[PDB]
């Protein structure tokens, strides 16, 4: 069963051990389901990094099919480049594009964005979102940590480990998949549910960016989850250090009704991603560049 899901994934993964054409493997990071590690290609000496995920690990398996069929040949400007996955002893490998800014968690925990990058960031995701939604990708883990960003200043989303195919035809999902603290509330009480769910899990991102931390964060996740469910949208602290526009954005976000919640194509039409700035207005904000 194990034997028969390794035996399953090979079918699915790029032959060949990854090993022969990848050197200096050197962990720079984790996730819920696996590590991340830069790696060097002996050919040409570019970089990739390499996502690892053992096999026998996760909560649930079957999971890791996701990523690597639907984003096989996927190429947008604003997601991250998968190039090749490969099965490695009892891990799955996916080798992807690296990107030198890092990801957004570690400038929403240290610093302050102005709404001009929180445009910057938001228009970029939506982006994304708007071509994705349109082929049926649910993405279920927008968050800051799925959030990346080159050395100068432009935004991918990442992290599809836990993304999903809807069709005309079958339309909803149904189970529990995301980090608690961002889940739409009808996906936590299991009610059909879907593509929304990720404008909602970006308005929560729009509170990490502007409170600093999700609603309900100092809460064990179970909890939260309950609370997410039950209680009313979430509402930002900073009511007054904010502008009429990303309020107006935000309030379309989170909406509990996901029929009234707004779309991606919609939402790039708000005026409020017209402050956008450009990349280079995200510089400033990264970990080499803030502190002098
Ligand atoms: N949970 C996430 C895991 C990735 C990341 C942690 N490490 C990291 N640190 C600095 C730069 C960087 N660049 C990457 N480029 C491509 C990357 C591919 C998708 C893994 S990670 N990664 C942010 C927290």
């Amino acid at each position: 069963s194990h034997e028969q899901f390794r035996a399953a994934l090979q079918l699915v993964v790029d032959p060949g051990d990854p090993r022969s054409y990848l050197d200096n493997f050197i962990k720079i990071g984790e996730g819920s389901t696996g590590i991340v590690c830069i790696a060097t290609v002996r050919s040409s000496g570019k970089l990739v990094a390499v996502k690892k995920m053992d096999l026998r690990k996760q909560q649930r398996r079957e999971l890791l099919f996701n990523e690597v069929v639907i984003m096989r040949d996927y190429q947008h400007e604003n997601v991250v480049e998968m190039y090749n996955s490969y099965l490695v002893g009892d891990e799955l490998w996916v080798v992807m594009e690296f990107l030198e800014g890092g990801a957004l968690t570690d400038i929403v925990t240290h610093t302050r964005m102005n709404e001009e990058q929180i445009a910057a960031v938001c228009l970029a995701v939506l982006q994304a979102l708007s071509v994705l939604h349109a082929q049926g990708v649910i993405h279920r883990d927008i968050k800051s940590d799925s959030i990346l960003l080159t050395h100068d200043g432009r935004v991918k989303l990442s992290d599809f480990g836990f993304c999903a195919q809807v069709s005309k035809e079958v339309p909803r999902r149904k189970s529990l998949v995301g980090t608690p603290y961002w889940m739409a509330p009808e996906l936590i009480s299991r009610l059909p549910y879907g593509p929304e769910v990720d404008i909602w899990s970006l308005g929560i991102m729009v509170i990490e960016m502007v409170d600093g931390e999700p609603p309900y964060f100092n809460e064990p996740p179970l909890k939260a989850m309950k609370m997410i469910r039950d209680n009313l949208p979430p509402r930002l602290k900073n009511l007054h250090k904010v502008s009429p526009s990303l309020k107006g954005f935000l309030d379309r976000l989170l909406v509990r009704d996901p029929a009234q919640r707004a779309t991606a194509a919609e939402l790039l039409k708000h005026p409020f991603l017209a402050k956008a700035g450009p990349p280079a207005s995200i510089v400033p904000l990264m970990r080499q560049n803030r502190t002098r």
